[PDB]
């Protein structure tokens, strides 16, 4: 279930953290804009770059304390706060965390493992909303 998919991404941090960001920037090819320094970059340029490495495993560790720190899927008003807040995503809309929930699910159904896809689409919902009530446009 979710419980253990979190566990099964947090064991493999890195591998999961950059093929699910690869995969959200390979459905949406126009969300690279906001990455300033991963346009123009081949998946191998982008693993070579510390600094990709890097975000992937923040974004993605950030992600699973906030999907731990849920009780049935519904995320802290608190988790969705630090995520409008935060300086990185002050442009953002619900629209691009839509879109980042749409491709990790994807991901997940094609991964050919038995993670929880539909939990993963109800959280992605969840945080999306507590986002808009935190002020998120
Ligand atoms: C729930 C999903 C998301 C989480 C948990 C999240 C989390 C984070 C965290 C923890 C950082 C800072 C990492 C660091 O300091 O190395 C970050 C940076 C950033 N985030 Fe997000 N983020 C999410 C979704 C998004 C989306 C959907 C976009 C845009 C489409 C985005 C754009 C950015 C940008 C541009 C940065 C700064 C990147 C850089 O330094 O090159 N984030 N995010």
């Amino acid at each position: 279930g979710f419980k253990q998919d979190i566990a099964t991404i947090r064991g493999d941090l890195r591998t999961y953290a950059q093929d699910i960001f690869l995969a959200f920037l390979n459905k949406y090819p126009d969300e690279r804009r906001y990455f300033k320094n991963y346009v123009g970059k081949s998946d191998q340029e982008l693993k070579s770059m510390a600094k990709f490495g890097d975000h992937t495993e923040k974004v993605f560790n950030l992600m699973m304390e906030v999907a731990d720190r849920a009780t049935d899927c519904v995320p802290l008003a608190s988790d969705a706060n630090t995520l409008v807040q935060m300086k990185q995503h002050s442009s953002l809309t619900t629209g691009n965390f839509e879109k980042f929930f749409v491709a990790l699910v994807e991901y997940m159904r094609a991964s050919g493992q038995s993670f929880d896809s539909q939990s993963w689409d109800r959280f992605g919902k969840n945080l999306v909303s507590a986002l808009s009530s935190a002020g998120m446009k």
